[PDB]
């Protein structure tokens, strides 16, 4: 035995690329995630087939059979992802949950997160706007060329902190020490580390793990922002915190302390990571930072301080947001499990298998984008926009089980932006690698840190 679910794509009749005894497809992640998508999608056309170990993942491709799945099929058959590593207690926090402890939580959150209250934690999100230019302003002053994850990564950890936890820091490589380095450590998983490529291979592996109470979540961490949060509760006798008390508070008590920690974990890396590649494209495209810059001083006057209103009504604003996240979206491919046998839009799919979508490579994908290579904001203008497909630009998912956290994540960016650009402007340096070439690790992320030059608008 070893090589158990290798007949399956096969037989059922699709194409891809043939399995090793052990490892079976593992070996093409030497690129990453994204450019073996890119080549099974040329080298295979619209629907593909191959084996993490033993786990078939069916890549697909088509619209339709993309919303079928993450639409029209989400509580029916593809509810649930894929397990990915011990989670311990953490098999609690939404987006890891199954089936119906998920809608529970799903409906249960959701409300958490409607506008308005979206609205209501604007203020809170503005106030460290300011504490991110107070900050961003010195580094550009040392004339140093500044590196751009370090103070985004700030913002983010401000932002997470103040809205998730009322726990107002300057974390910002300020008072780096209080609550800061547990959070600082809750980072995307790198699928393709070493751990998580042996757990693949020999799956049999987690449950022993989980034995040993070796959690993936690392228990440090997860024993404070534990403790963190219930020395909260007590004394409460806006924040996410907040919500879920009031959330009646079923709706599980150390099942709450899961979300707080997937909601940091969903949004620290990935709000900074985005916000960094945004003003890559602004820089090797000063043309785009100055129409920019000026809609923004248009909206709000000299400096304005930027508002849930100001900020929904900045077209060109929202076009470079959209047009960064379609370069890289960061998850690179929404994934789904399929909970039984169903026929969905042509092809048969088996019980057991990985629904798989390419979001990074239908966003360079030569039919539904032209010069898909080039950083042009026009994609996303009144005309040229809406004749793009959603399920084909898919940077926050699509459906029942879609990003919970987009408003909020998009809101939080460009308040970012605002305040950032309607007071700066950012130039390639020495450093700044040009173009440029993402990690073939398992992140979506730069490979050498973006540094720009930060020079102030005048003063
Ligand atoms: C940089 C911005 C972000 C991007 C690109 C992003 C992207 C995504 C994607 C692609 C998914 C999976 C969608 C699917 O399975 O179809 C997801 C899920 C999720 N995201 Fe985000 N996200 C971002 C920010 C955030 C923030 C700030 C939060 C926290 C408030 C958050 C919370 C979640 C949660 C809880 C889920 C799981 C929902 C579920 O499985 O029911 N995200 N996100
Ligand atoms: C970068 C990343 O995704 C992290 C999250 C889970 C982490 C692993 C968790 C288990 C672990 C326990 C150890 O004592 C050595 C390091 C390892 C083997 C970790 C290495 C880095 C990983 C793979």
């Amino acid at each position: 035995y070893g090589t158990h679910s290798h007949g399956l794509f096969k037989k059922l009749g699709i194409p891809g690329p043939t399995p090793l005894p052990f490892l079976g497809n593992i070996l093409s992640y030497h690129k990453g995630f994204c450019m073996f998508d890119m080549e099974c999608h040329k080298k295979y056309g619209k629907v593909w087939g191959f084996y993490d170990g033993q786990q078939p993942v069916l890549a697909i491709t088509d619209p339709d059979m993309i919303k079928t799945v993450l639409v029209k099929e989400c509580y029916s058959v593809f509810t649930n992802r894929r397990p990915f590593g011990p989670v311990g207690f953490m098999k609690s926090a939404i987006s890891i949950a199954e089936d119906e402890e998920w809608k529970r939580l799903r409906s249960l959150l959701s409300p958490t997160f409607t506008s308005g209250k979206l609205k209501e934690m604007v203020p809170i999100i503005a106030q460290y706007g300011d504490v991110l230019v107070r900050n961003l302003r010195r580094e550009a002053e040392t004339g140093k060329p500044v590196t751009l994850k370090d103070v985004f990564g700030a913002y983010s950890m401000d932002v997470i902190t103040s809205t998730s936890f009322g726990v107002n820091i300057d974390s910002l490589n300020n008072p780096q020490d209080p609550f800061v380095e547990n959070t600082k450590k809750l980072l995307r998983f790198d699928f393709l580390d070493p751990f998580f490529l042996s757990i693949t291979v020999f799956p049999f592996l987690i449950p022993i793990l989980e034995v040993l109470n070796i959690c993936v979540f690392p228990r440090e961490v997860t024993n404070f922002l534990r403790k963190s949060v219930k020395r909260m509760k007590e004394s409460r006798l806006v924040d996410f915190l907040q919500l879920m008390i009031d959330s009646q508070n079923a709706l599980s008590d150390l099942e709450l302390v899961a979300q707080s920690i997937i909601f940091i974990f969903a949004g620290y890396e990935t709000t900074s990571s985005v916000l960094s590649f945004i003003m890559y494209e602004l820089a090797t495209h000063p043309d785009v930072q100055q129409k920019l810059q000026e809609e923004i001083d248009a909206v709000l006057p000299n400096k304005a301080p930027p508002t849930y209103d100001t900020v929904l009504q900045m077209e060109y604003l929202d076009m470079v947001v959209n047009e960064t996240l379609r370069l890289f979206p960061i998850a690179m491919r929404l994934e789904r499990v399929c909970k039984k046998d169903v026929e969905i839009n042509g092809m048969f799919i088996p019980k057991g298998v990985v629904v798989m979508i390419p979001s990074y490579a239908l966003h360079r994908d030569p039919k539904y984008w032209t010069e898909p290579e080039k950083f042009l904001p026009e994609r996303f203008s009144k005309k040229n926009k809406d004749n793009i497909d959603p399920y084909i630009y898919t940077p926050f998912g699509s459906g029942p089980r879609n990003c919970i956290g987009m408003r909020f994540a998009l809101m939080n960016m460009k308040l970012a932006l605002i305040r950032v650009l309607q007071n700066f402007s950012f130039k390639p340096c020495k450093e700044t690698q040009i173009p440029l070439k993402l990690s073939l690790g398992g992140l979506l992320q730069p490979e050498k840190p973006v540094v720009l030059k930060v020079e102030s608008r005048d003063g």
